[PDB]
Protein backbone atom coordinates (compact mmCIF):
# COMPACT_ATOMS: atom_id res chain seq x y z
CA UNK A 1 0.00 0.00 0.00
CA UNK A 2 3.37 2.37 0.10
CA UNK A 3 2.94 1.56 -3.15
CA UNK A 4 -0.30 2.47 -4.02
CA UNK A 5 0.29 5.53 -1.81
CA UNK A 6 2.72 6.44 -4.48
CA UNK A 7 0.64 6.95 -7.41
CA UNK A 8 -1.02 9.35 -5.70
CA UNK A 9 -0.38 13.55 -6.27
CA UNK A 10 -3.19 14.32 -3.33
CA UNK A 11 -5.18 12.89 -0.72
CA UNK A 12 -9.06 13.29 0.26
CA UNK A 13 -9.25 14.67 3.31
CA UNK A 14 -12.44 14.31 5.82
CA UNK A 15 -12.35 16.83 8.66
CA UNK A 16 -14.55 18.71 11.33
CA UNK A 17 -15.80 22.03 11.67
CA UNK A 18 -16.25 24.35 15.33
CA UNK A 19 -20.08 23.53 14.20
CA UNK A 20 -20.00 19.89 13.71
CA UNK A 21 -20.58 19.96 9.71
CA UNK A 22 -17.93 17.40 8.12
CA UNK A 23 -16.20 18.61 5.08
CA UNK A 24 -14.87 16.67 1.96
CA UNK A 25 -11.59 18.42 -0.35
CA UNK A 26 -8.52 17.06 -1.17
CA UNK A 27 -4.52 18.12 -0.44
CA UNK A 28 -1.66 17.59 -2.45
CA UNK A 29 0.92 15.78 -0.21
CA UNK A 30 4.19 14.49 0.65
CA UNK A 31 5.90 11.79 2.47
CA UNK A 32 9.57 11.80 3.73
CA UNK A 33 11.91 8.98 4.52
CA UNK A 34 10.42 8.37 7.65
CA UNK A 35 7.31 7.81 5.91
CA UNK A 36 5.45 10.52 7.74
CA UNK A 37 2.52 12.48 5.59
CA UNK A 38 2.31 16.21 4.90
CA UNK A 39 -0.21 18.33 3.56
CA UNK A 40 0.53 22.20 2.55
CA UNK A 41 -3.05 24.13 2.48
CA UNK A 42 -4.31 27.26 2.48
CA UNK A 43 -5.42 29.80 4.98
CA UNK A 44 -8.69 30.44 3.18
CA UNK A 45 -9.36 27.04 2.94
CA UNK A 46 -12.58 25.26 5.01
CA UNK A 47 -10.31 22.12 5.23
CA UNK A 48 -7.59 24.01 7.06
CA UNK A 49 -9.64 25.90 9.49
CA UNK A 50 -11.35 22.85 10.52
CA UNK A 51 -8.30 21.49 10.94
CA UNK A 52 -7.05 24.58 13.37
CA UNK A 53 -10.46 23.87 14.92
CA UNK A 54 -10.73 20.11 15.52
CA UNK A 55 -7.30 18.00 14.59
CA UNK A 56 -8.51 14.45 13.67
CA UNK A 57 -8.72 13.96 9.99
CA UNK A 58 -9.34 11.50 7.81
CA UNK A 59 -7.10 10.67 4.79
CA UNK A 60 -8.47 8.65 1.50
CA UNK A 61 -6.42 7.49 -1.28
CA UNK A 62 -9.34 6.38 -3.83
CA UNK A 63 -8.48 4.86 -7.31
CA UNK A 64 -9.54 7.66 -10.11
CA UNK A 65 -12.83 6.58 -11.48
CA UNK A 66 -11.17 6.45 -14.95
CA UNK A 67 -9.40 3.05 -13.68
CA UNK A 68 -12.15 1.44 -11.97
CA UNK A 69 -14.29 -0.73 -14.17
CA UNK A 70 -16.73 -2.29 -10.98
CA UNK A 71 -17.80 1.09 -9.09
CA UNK A 72 -18.45 -1.24 -5.99
CA UNK A 73 -15.30 -1.79 -5.97
CA UNK A 74 -12.90 1.07 -6.21
CA UNK A 75 -8.92 0.54 -4.51
CA UNK A 76 -8.52 2.47 -1.62
CA UNK A 77 -6.80 3.04 1.65
CA UNK A 78 -7.99 5.13 4.64
CA UNK A 79 -6.09 6.53 7.62
CA UNK A 80 -7.32 8.07 10.64
CA UNK A 81 -5.04 11.29 11.31
CA UNK A 82 -4.58 13.73 13.89
CA UNK A 83 -2.82 16.91 12.07
CA UNK A 84 0.17 18.81 13.25
CA UNK A 85 1.25 22.17 12.73
CA UNK A 86 4.67 22.49 11.06
CA UNK A 87 5.83 26.44 12.17
CA UNK A 88 6.56 28.47 9.05
CA UNK A 89 9.81 28.69 8.64
CA UNK A 90 11.41 26.04 10.57
CA UNK A 91 13.96 23.81 9.52
CA UNK A 92 11.39 20.99 9.10
CA UNK A 93 9.05 23.18 7.21
CA UNK A 94 11.61 23.72 4.68
CA UNK A 95 12.81 20.31 4.20
CA UNK A 96 8.69 19.78 3.85
CA UNK A 97 8.23 21.97 1.55
CA UNK A 98 11.30 21.34 -0.61
CA UNK A 99 9.55 18.09 -1.55
CA UNK A 100 6.71 19.79 -2.37
CA UNK A 101 8.58 22.02 -4.95
CA UNK A 102 10.35 18.95 -6.21
CA UNK A 103 7.12 17.35 -6.66
CA UNK A 104 5.04 20.21 -7.73
CA UNK A 105 7.32 22.90 -9.45
CA UNK A 106 6.70 26.94 -9.57
CA UNK A 107 3.59 27.30 -7.60
CA UNK A 108 5.20 26.16 -4.67
CA UNK A 109 7.58 28.64 -5.09
CA UNK A 110 5.04 31.61 -5.21
CA UNK A 111 3.00 29.78 -2.00
CA UNK A 112 6.04 29.75 0.09
CA UNK A 113 6.95 32.82 -0.37
CA UNK A 114 3.82 34.84 -0.69
CA UNK A 115 0.78 33.16 0.85
CA UNK A 116 0.44 31.84 4.36
CA UNK A 117 0.01 28.27 3.21
CA UNK A 118 0.15 25.87 5.94
CA UNK A 119 2.21 22.31 6.51
CA UNK A 120 0.22 20.13 8.65
CA UNK A 121 1.93 16.76 9.29
CA UNK A 122 -1.18 13.91 9.73
CA UNK A 123 -0.27 10.92 11.73
CA UNK A 124 -2.13 7.82 10.81
CA UNK A 125 -3.59 5.47 13.61
CA UNK A 126 -5.26 3.19 12.05
CA UNK A 127 -5.29 2.27 8.16
CA UNK A 128 -7.74 0.30 5.74
CA UNK A 129 -6.86 -0.88 2.29
CA UNK A 130 -9.69 -2.24 0.03
CA UNK A 131 -9.23 -4.16 -3.02
CA UNK A 132 -12.25 -5.61 -4.75
CA UNK A 133 -15.15 -5.76 -2.66
CA UNK A 134 -15.49 -4.03 0.73
CA UNK A 135 -17.90 -2.50 2.62
CA UNK B 1 -23.26 21.57 -11.76
CA UNK B 2 -25.46 18.97 -13.66
CA UNK B 3 -22.54 18.49 -16.81
CA UNK B 4 -19.72 18.18 -14.18
CA UNK B 5 -22.43 15.95 -11.83
CA UNK B 6 -22.88 13.83 -14.69
CA UNK B 7 -19.18 12.77 -15.59
CA UNK B 8 -19.16 11.24 -12.41
CA UNK B 9 -20.18 7.10 -10.85
CA UNK B 10 -19.63 8.15 -7.36
CA UNK B 11 -19.79 10.57 -4.51
CA UNK B 12 -16.86 11.12 -2.07
CA UNK B 13 -18.65 11.44 1.05
CA UNK B 14 -17.13 12.47 4.43
CA UNK B 15 -19.43 12.09 7.32
CA UNK B 16 -19.07 11.90 11.26
CA UNK B 17 -19.26 9.32 13.81
CA UNK B 18 -21.12 9.19 17.33
CA UNK B 19 -17.19 9.29 18.51
CA UNK B 20 -16.58 12.27 16.81
CA UNK B 21 -14.57 11.00 14.11
CA UNK B 22 -14.29 11.88 10.39
CA UNK B 23 -14.03 9.51 7.54
CA UNK B 24 -13.96 10.26 3.95
CA UNK B 25 -15.28 7.36 1.90
CA UNK B 26 -17.14 6.82 -1.35
CA UNK B 27 -20.59 5.46 -2.28
CA UNK B 28 -22.73 5.62 -6.32
CA UNK B 29 -25.19 7.58 -6.67
CA UNK B 30 -27.92 8.55 -8.74
CA UNK B 31 -29.57 11.78 -9.43
CA UNK B 32 -33.44 11.99 -9.91
CA UNK B 33 -35.93 13.79 -12.50
CA UNK B 34 -36.85 16.28 -9.57
CA UNK B 35 -33.00 16.38 -9.05
CA UNK B 36 -32.75 14.44 -5.90
CA UNK B 37 -29.55 13.09 -4.59
CA UNK B 38 -29.34 9.08 -3.39
CA UNK B 39 -26.66 7.11 -2.25
CA UNK B 40 -26.68 3.15 -2.00
CA UNK B 41 -24.63 1.96 1.10
CA UNK B 42 -23.94 -1.21 2.67
CA UNK B 43 -25.53 -1.85 6.75
CA UNK B 44 -21.30 -2.67 7.32
CA UNK B 45 -19.96 0.41 5.94
CA UNK B 46 -18.48 2.66 8.68
CA UNK B 47 -19.79 6.02 6.20
CA UNK B 48 -23.43 3.97 7.17
CA UNK B 49 -23.14 3.79 10.60
CA UNK B 50 -21.69 7.10 11.11
CA UNK B 51 -24.81 8.77 9.14
CA UNK B 52 -27.01 6.55 11.58
CA UNK B 53 -25.76 8.97 14.32
CA UNK B 54 -24.90 11.65 12.70
CA UNK B 55 -27.11 12.58 9.73
CA UNK B 56 -24.38 15.10 8.14
CA UNK B 57 -22.44 14.83 5.15
CA UNK B 58 -20.19 16.55 2.36
CA UNK B 59 -20.76 15.18 -0.99
CA UNK B 60 -17.76 15.71 -3.15
CA UNK B 61 -17.40 15.30 -6.87
CA UNK B 62 -13.46 15.86 -7.55
CA UNK B 63 -11.85 15.11 -10.89
CA UNK B 64 -9.63 11.97 -11.44
CA UNK B 65 -5.82 12.93 -10.72
CA UNK B 66 -5.37 11.58 -14.21
CA UNK B 67 -7.23 14.71 -15.82
CA UNK B 68 -5.91 17.23 -13.99
CA UNK B 69 -2.69 19.43 -15.27
CA UNK B 70 -2.08 21.48 -11.96
CA UNK B 71 -2.93 19.54 -8.84
CA UNK B 72 -3.48 22.83 -7.54
CA UNK B 73 -6.44 23.23 -9.63
CA UNK B 74 -8.51 19.74 -9.54
CA UNK B 75 -11.99 21.16 -10.64
CA UNK B 76 -14.51 20.04 -8.04
CA UNK B 77 -17.60 19.96 -6.31
CA UNK B 78 -19.05 20.13 -3.02
CA UNK B 79 -22.48 20.21 -1.07
CA UNK B 80 -22.86 20.22 2.43
CA UNK B 81 -26.37 17.88 2.71
CA UNK B 82 -28.49 16.37 5.23
CA UNK B 83 -29.45 12.81 5.13
CA UNK B 84 -32.67 10.66 5.28
CA UNK B 85 -33.14 7.15 4.94
CA UNK B 86 -35.87 6.38 2.47
CA UNK B 87 -38.00 3.55 3.77
CA UNK B 88 -36.66 -0.22 1.97
CA UNK B 89 -39.31 -1.45 -0.42
CA UNK B 90 -41.66 1.93 -0.41
CA UNK B 91 -42.03 2.80 -3.52
CA UNK B 92 -39.45 5.73 -3.62
CA UNK B 93 -36.75 3.14 -2.92
CA UNK B 94 -37.80 0.83 -5.71
CA UNK B 95 -37.82 3.74 -7.89
CA UNK B 96 -34.93 5.43 -6.78
CA UNK B 97 -32.84 1.66 -7.42
CA UNK B 98 -34.30 0.92 -10.52
CA UNK B 99 -32.50 4.10 -11.11
CA UNK B 100 -28.93 2.47 -9.75
CA UNK B 101 -29.23 -0.92 -11.71
CA UNK B 102 -29.76 1.07 -14.85
CA UNK B 103 -26.44 3.13 -14.40
CA UNK B 104 -24.51 -0.18 -12.28
CA UNK B 105 -26.48 -2.89 -13.69
CA UNK B 106 -26.51 -6.58 -12.41
CA UNK B 107 -24.80 -5.84 -9.02
CA UNK B 108 -27.55 -3.97 -8.01
CA UNK B 109 -30.24 -7.06 -8.78
CA UNK B 110 -27.43 -8.52 -6.02
CA UNK B 111 -27.63 -6.55 -3.58
CA UNK B 112 -31.28 -5.04 -3.83
CA UNK B 113 -32.62 -8.74 -3.26
CA UNK B 114 -30.43 -10.69 -0.66
CA UNK B 115 -28.11 -7.34 1.29
CA UNK B 116 -29.96 -4.76 3.31
CA UNK B 117 -28.05 -1.52 1.69
CA UNK B 118 -30.10 1.72 2.44
CA UNK B 119 -30.92 4.48 0.69
CA UNK B 120 -29.72 7.78 1.69
CA UNK B 121 -31.12 11.19 0.19
CA UNK B 122 -28.84 13.55 0.74
CA UNK B 123 -30.33 17.05 0.20
CA UNK B 124 -28.03 19.78 -0.59
CA UNK B 125 -28.03 22.83 1.81
CA UNK B 126 -25.28 24.91 0.60
CA UNK B 127 -22.40 24.16 -2.20
CA UNK B 128 -19.52 25.21 -4.06
CA UNK B 129 -17.64 24.78 -7.45
CA UNK B 130 -14.41 25.08 -8.11
CA UNK B 131 -12.37 25.62 -11.48
CA UNK B 132 -8.96 26.69 -11.70
CA UNK B 133 -7.49 28.28 -8.52
CA UNK B 134 -9.60 28.21 -5.39
CA UNK B 135 -9.27 27.30 -1.66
Amino acid sequence: YAGFIQEFQSAIISTISEQGIPNGSYAPFVIDDAKNIYIYVSGLAVHTKNIEANPLVNVLFVDDEAKTNQIFARRRLSFDCTATLIERESQKWNQVVDQFQERFGQIIEVLRGLADFRIFQLTPKEGRFVIGFGA
